C-alpha cells in the first residue's frame, strides 16, 4: 500500500472527495431548476397544474479513478476527475418513464505551488473547469426522440457548468485538508520543478 507522492495524492484525493459526500452533491444537482416557447413555462404555474410537467431524477452517482499529469517544467499538476450519473426523465401527470440517460463528464483541477513574499510556499488550486468536449450522453415504446434532442441540447449547455460549480468547491476543500506532510513534500517538489508523476 505505501507509495510515492503521486499515488498518495490520487488516493488521498479520492477518499476525501467521497468523504465530503461528492456522490450526494452529484445526486442533488439542481439540473431542472436552473432552467415562445417560454410562455409555456408561465402557463403551467398559473393553472393548478401538476407541475412541471417534466421531472428529472439524478441517480447512480459515480466517481471513477483519478488521473494525474505533471507539467513539463514540473511546477504544476493536473488532476482529472471522471464523474458519472444516470438521468431518469419522468412525466408526472401521465406518470410514466420517458427517458433514462447515462451521462459522463470530466473535471480538471489545476494544482500549483506558489511562494509568497515571506518565503512560504502555498498549495493553490489554480484553474478548475469542466474539461472541454468531455460531456457524453447515452440513451439507456413512445417516439421519445423529440425529447432526446432539445434534452441533450440543454444538457450540453447547462450540465458542465453546473457540475463544475458544484464539484470544484469540494475540490478546493479537499486540497486544504490533505495530510500536512503530503502537502509539504508535494509543494516542495513542485516549487523546485522536480518530476514525480510517472508517465
Amino acid at each position: 500500500s505505501p507509495t510515492g507522492l503521486a499515488g498518495s495524492l490520487t488516493n488521498a484525493l479520492s477518499n476525501a472527495l467521497l468523504a465530503e459526500d461528492l456522490l450526494d452533491t452529484l445526486e442533488n444537482l439542481p439540473l431542472l431548476d436552473i432552467l415562445l416557447g417560454g410562455l409555456l413555462g408561465k402557463v403551467t404555474s398559473v393553472i393548478p397544474g401538476l407541475n412541471n410537467i417534466i421531472d428529472i431524477k439524478v441517480t447512480d452517482p459515480q466517481l471513477l479513478e483519478l488521473g494525474l499529469v505533471q507539467s513539463p517544467d514540473g511546477h504544476r499538476l493536473y488532476v482529472t476527475i471522471p464523474l458519472g450519473i444516470k438521468l431518469q426523465v419522468n412525466t408526472p401527470l401521465v406518470g410514466a418513464s420517458l427517458l433514462r440517460l447515462a451521462v459522463k463528464l470530466d473535471i480538471t483541477a489545476e494544482i500549483l505551488a506558489v511562494r509568497d513574499k515571506q518565503e512560504r510556499i502555498h498549495l493553490v488550486l489554480g484553474d478548475c473547469t469542466h474539461s472541454p468536449g468531455s460531456l457524453q450522453i447515452s440513451l439507456l415504446p413512445l417516439p421519445i426522440q423529440g425529447l432526446l434532442d432539445s434534452l441533450t441540447g440543454i444538457l450540453n449547455k447547462v450540465l458542465p457548468e453546473l457540475v463544475q460549480g458544484n464539484v470544484c468547491p469540494l475540490v478546493n476543500e479537499v486540497l486544504r485538508g490533505l495530510d500536512i506532510t503530503l502537502v509539504h513534500d508535494i509543494v516542495n517538489m513542485l516549487i523546485h520543478g522536480l518530476q514525480f508523476v510517472i508517465k
